[PDB]
């Protein structure tokens, strides 16, 4: 019959880059 | 012959961290 | 004997979001 299965496969690639912030805060006054 | 092969493995470490987001909008005028 | 290794695991989550932008530039001069 067969033999054991092998090792756990490597860790996987890292996810995609993640999204851009929000907006920064508005300016100062003029 | 060799036995099966082994699991996949674990799910890869996150993402880069995203780009910061877009300038603010212009303060109010003067 | 043994199998193989397991194949590679999934892409990990995505990245985060990145920080707020730079701040807006100053509003207009009244």
């Amino acid at each position: 019959p067969p033999g054991p299965p092998g090792p756990r496969g490597p860790p996987g690639p890292p996810g995609v880059p993640g999204p851009p912030g929000p907006p920064g805060y508005p300016g100062p006054p003029g």
